[PDB]
């Protein structure tokens, strides 16, 4: 039903390299990564100034110790004006894409004409928690809570790691250890091929880390995870969540990662005022939810909803991004929707690229735009599940 | 500009009592408080079921150790369907009002017909943080970070507590210690008067706590009773020794609480023949230099008024959030709003300030003020750390 | 074999009140408690100056965050000279008595003529530990280790709390929940009757807590004895085994703060300064067995100490068998054939408190008072310690 | 002098001394202690471990080590559950005071076979959270580094030992350069002893389960870099300081143990004694002057032993800092030609609860290599104390 609503255009997008856990980007905070992606995205739009950006929505899940309003720090660090309206969004893994939806809605209701939306996550710098210090604990051992485990990866109702609910997904939909492993191998091979062909070069903004006291500068140019594929070692590794008979493993699951992505949205009127060249048009979107432990297949609800909102049939989509929280998540949603893997994650997915949870919703959108360009497509759809039972999805047209 | 767009109706609101820091509600988590407010608000809507709610936006600032997606936990805790779309919102103190704005917009773009929005905060249960445990620290004493200070009350760019930037406001706009104290006494008096007259009874959803002694029912806000005028005037300053003007009595406290509103489209109102409490006429966000966040409402309130097509002089009551007494004094000065139209049942200095919920808390109180004082047009404005503010214009029906 | 060795005389003893966990003395550090007991004991010796103390041995178990050499801080806090030799001793619950033995041996080898020995513990101010912050721990929940549990109350081998091994002592030697409870009640009533007759007045040095910018507080009494409630005691749940448990919080010793000290002198120094000796050390004995059997290790240390002193078990007028748990005193009375009517005549640690690093010296302080009040000459003190050990000491009241 | 029964050392042993978070950091303090006790006992032909009656073991930072570190050392070494075990803390002097108490227990007849020494795992010293029981309602809190609090900070003045080392440099007139040249000389002496196999006998190598790794050498002596050492910035007083990390002792892991027997037990079992304890001396003075407390304890030990200072063939003066060795040599008139002949802790390592026993094991090796007979070990401790011991090599 977006035909009746004002149009929203993507005029640029950019992402950081995705760094490994405690890896290439672990020295940077989440707002520094976010600032980097925002600044890089704005620098691609000819005829737009960063001072033109009126409002920011930015996803961030594990915000502990990031400081007041992560999104605000992202905006100011990227050089945006202090007049810019900033809001931090948390829909767990869907945060980065819900941020873009809210951004588009803010243009559609006429409250802004230029919006930056995206997400960022530094899982390396997620802290540990001491919960009982204010009132005290008179006697007994206490727990230092891992913020990643508690606020990012554990279902609140069942107190179950997402990995265990991924095993619930493999059981419900009949995917073996071997099927998940061979999917993971294929998505690494796609990510390495895209890397080698330079197909991430446009979307990635390399990061320059100046050296400290005499030490040499470091440039981080590529995602860290794709090169780690060892097929023999992958097929032989122990399961990560269920001993012995488990089907989910560290290699066939998304890793923990650091990264950020950002898109620049403008109204039809601003496109005309500044004579900007749009990259893409947002056609529609959809959020959906179901039983929390079945979050893995919520995209099978969000994607049809988004396609209906956009007025597009599933068969007209040229490329899908289905976020690979786990290999089995992509396999199960492909099966439920009847989407062949030859249309899914054509440059690889999060199992091979990395999964900075608050950024991945926007990261897969930047990659999708690069896939449509490289494969000469027009219609694309991104969908991402989130712990708690939800999923979000968005449909774009490349222009 | 909102008058060209689909109408958004408030059909109910509710709030928890506001508990003191480590006080009457400290045993409850932020989602338990949020669920309580949401359930209470929906119970007031004749002809609407909890299963009609399609989407939830809920503010929450200090989310550490609250678990995955605090808004989702509030929704499911309140008995909403697992189909409900849930998003947590952080705009620091403005979070609870920005959540309501986002819910209105979601109705206006046609993606929902029934939306719950608000905020919650449990400052009592904010944890401390241990950084650097992943990489290690070879040798030396290490710090445990107070999450309230870090993620709630410290300006990121200058690493200054909000109360130091309140001093900046008093210096910038010329408000003395005495003017701030007299303002604080007046707003405590208004809160106590409203308390005794029962004017909070409708908006407050009391909380029953089992005993660890017999059971306790929390029915009143905890802070208003603490006013001691003589002690307030004599206490030492809280952020600048000797010369400071900002004190703990004349600042907002740390608090626990939640508030929720139920929003519906015109079509849903007509389909179910719902009785609206209020109509959203417009809103506005604004921002300026981060250490000047205290007077960002002087930008957001005219923006919300223009968006609603309502002149400032037609507003019957304002809610200017009292992050500090000097914040209300400064914004009243800059906008030329008489205090006789401001926080008529008291403000956060006297009631409490659960940061993620206060933007929604003041809207709930505003609806009550408009009814009690027989007003029609209200405006709520709230500032937030980082330099921002949010404001909303409503019409009581 | 103390007959051919130099004689060691006790010229004074003193202890703090024993405060409950997070209770009346919780604002004081272990060296503040220890300095208080040292200073008070010296104040009792007519003709001796604090500057005459040459060496200090002080027990302390949970020494984390206490700072360098707890014993040295106790000595200096009490006003002893910076020339004073100071060593901190840890034999868990036996620390305070082993310190006295080591002080006695140092006089016997001629290396000192005046020694202060004892023990202190602030279980209140025992910290928690963060053990992997140096190397780091990349992912997962971590533990904050309770220092009382880890360094005070857990057997290192089998990783069990002392209370669980107390149950083992109940099973091994056949004592019921009710028998332990009736022992607990009796020792509480003995503690309360001594409190009421002022029989602790001489050994306790009251503590004055200066009020901040707030009234002063004087702590005069041990805090635990008044807590006896026989109906609640007999009806409380077990504290270490949910189902068949027999060991309870009321019939175990509590967590406590306190210090005690004694002043030791050689034969030649006693005469040179013309001091009235309170008692004479006749012998001592350390023993050890299986760690989880530490409860009955005093049944070895006590006969050993008696043999070392040349005195017979039936000659002893009063015994102090320390009450780590009610069942500990019951089992040691059973094995050794000692009637309860000669054991802890003013109550025991179950009712008085158990500052683990101090209790070995606290019970000797109380034993000297039991000997004076009950008209006795020979006394033996015994105390087990976690890990399987025990220490015992024989004294003659003069 | 003393008129006490004879106490003989029938053996000694030490672990290699590992660097802070280095080659031994995986091991706990009682694991290192047990390793040293077991190796020491295996060297006495005719004595079984079951003959050990009592143990005194030094350990300073005992946080998170568990009940009675000395007991864990004894049982870990395979000693009988009947063995009496006491843990001793006299800060850096703990390992030598432990040996003194062990000797005294033989002398009063309460034992005929005593094991004594010390252990320390500074790598595994934890951090403290001090106010969790009563709580802290608002505000950033602090985690205490256990090393700094219980090992290296004078309780009176809240000053690290290095700052009081600067006080030593100023009091007795020792320059940055003089402290550096002492440091290089002691590193050189330790490197030479290493290459000549002179630590092979005293060191009991540690086998770590992997590929498996074997620790055979002290880790610190290879670190000497004279250029960097003379150029590095001071570590306790910026700009003008004289004390540095290279000329100070490091943080280290390690244990050492000695086996003591009475005359009667030596005769009954026909044991060949390594040495005889002749005397000892503890002394103390102003806490911030702990650096020169050995200048009191050494004369005291010598007098107790009936030995004049000039008759000592070799001294071990523990090198808590380079300036500590300089100041005590200057005050006692001891020429550097007779001090720490195989290097000291500035080059070897300084696991504080073990160092007092460590230098005694090394002193026995120095006396044998240098054809000496009378040796004296002295070690200062934070808080103002020092301990010293005199042995005769047999
Ligand atoms: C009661 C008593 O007896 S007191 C004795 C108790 N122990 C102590 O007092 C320990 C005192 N020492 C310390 O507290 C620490 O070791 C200090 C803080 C002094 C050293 O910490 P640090 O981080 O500065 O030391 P390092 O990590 O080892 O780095 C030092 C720096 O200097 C280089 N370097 C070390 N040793 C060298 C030698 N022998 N030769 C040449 N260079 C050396 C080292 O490579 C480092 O250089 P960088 O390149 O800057 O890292
Ligand atoms: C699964 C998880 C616990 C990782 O555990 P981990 O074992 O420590 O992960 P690692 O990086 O150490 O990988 C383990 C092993 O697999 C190897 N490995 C990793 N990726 C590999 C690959 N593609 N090919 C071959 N080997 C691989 C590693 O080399 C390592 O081998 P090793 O045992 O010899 O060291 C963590 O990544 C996780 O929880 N992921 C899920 C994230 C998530 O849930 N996101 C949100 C979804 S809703
Ligand atoms: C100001 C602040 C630090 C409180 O500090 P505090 O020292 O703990 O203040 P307290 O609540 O403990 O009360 C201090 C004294 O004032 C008294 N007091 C509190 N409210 C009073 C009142 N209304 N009238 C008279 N006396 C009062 C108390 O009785 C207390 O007395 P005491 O010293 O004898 O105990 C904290 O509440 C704060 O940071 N407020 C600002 C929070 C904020 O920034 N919110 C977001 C804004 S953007
Ligand atoms: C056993 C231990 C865990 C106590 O745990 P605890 O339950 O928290 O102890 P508490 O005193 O707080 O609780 C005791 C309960 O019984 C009551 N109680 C305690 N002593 C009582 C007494 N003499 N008479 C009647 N009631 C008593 C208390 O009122 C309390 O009642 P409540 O349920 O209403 O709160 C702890 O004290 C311990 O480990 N002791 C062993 C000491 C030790 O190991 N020493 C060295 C070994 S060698
Ligand atoms: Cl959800
Ligand atoms: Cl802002
Ligand atoms: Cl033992
Ligand atoms: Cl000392
Ligand atoms: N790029
Ligand atoms: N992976
Ligand atoms: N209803
Ligand atoms: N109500
Ligand atoms: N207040
Ligand atoms: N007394
Ligand atoms: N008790
Ligand atoms: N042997
Ligand atoms: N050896
Ligand atoms: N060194």
């Amino acid at each position: 039903g977006m035909s009746s609503l004002p149009a929203v255009y993507i005029v640029s997008s950019a992402r950081t390299p995705v760094g490994s856990f405690l890896g290439s980007l672990s020295s940077l905070t989440a707002p520094q990564l976010g600032a980097h992606a925002i600044k890089a995205a704005l620098a691609k739009v000819d005829g737009l100034k960063p001072s033109d950006v009126q409002e920011v929505f930015f996803g961030n899940v594990i915000s502990a110790n990031v400081g007041q309003n992560p999104a605000r720090q992202c905006a100011l660090g990227a050089g945006l004006e202090e007049s810019t309206i900033c809001t931090t969004v948390n829909k767990v893994c869907a945060s980065g894409l819900k941020a873009i939806i809210l951004g588009a809605q803010t243009i559609m209701t006429g409250n802004a004409d230029v919006v930056v939306a995206g997400g960022t996550e530094s899982m390396s710098n997620a802290p540990h928690y001491l919960p009982n210090l204010r009132t005290g604990a008179k006697y007994g051992h206490q727990s230092l809570v891992d913020g990643i485990m508690k606020d990012g990866l554990t279902d609140a109702g069942k107190q179950e790691l997402m990995g265990l609910q991924a095993e619930e997904c493999a059981q419900d939909h009949g995917f073996s250890r071997e099927q998940q492993d061979e999917y993971a191998i294929r998505t690494y091979e796609k990510a390495q091929a895209a890397q080698k062909a330079g197909l991430f070069d446009e979307e990635i903004a390399p990061i320059q880390l100046p050296g400290f006291r005499g030490k040499p500068d470091v440039t981080v140019t590529q995602d860290e995870e794709p090169k780690n594929l060892n097929p023999e070692k992958l097929r032989a590794i122990k399961p990560a969540f269920i001993p012995g008979s488990g089907t989910v493993t560290a290699p066939n699951s998304s890793p923990l990662n650091d990264g950020a992505a950002a898109v620049v949205l403008v109204s039809e009127a601003k496109l005309k005022e500044l004579n900007l060249k749009p990259v893409a048009k947002i056609l529609g979107w959809g959020d959906a939810a179901q039983q929390p432990s079945k979050f893995t297949t919520a995209p099978a609800l969000a994607i049809p909803k988004a396609l209906k909102h956009a007025g597009v049939g599933q068969d007209a989509i040229d490329a899908f991004e289905i976020n690979e929280a786990f290999s089995v998540v992509a396999l199960a949603n492909m099966k439920l929707l009847g989407i062949p893997e030859e249309k899914v994650n054509l440059h690889g997915g999060a199992v091979a690229i990395g999964h900075p949870i608050g950024a991945s919703g926007a990261r897969i959108l930047t990659t999708l735009l690069g896939v449509l360009k490289a494969k000469k497509g027009k219609l694309g759809c991104a969908g991402i599940c989130n712990g708690g039972g939800g999923a979000s999805a968005l449909v774009v047209e490349l222009l």
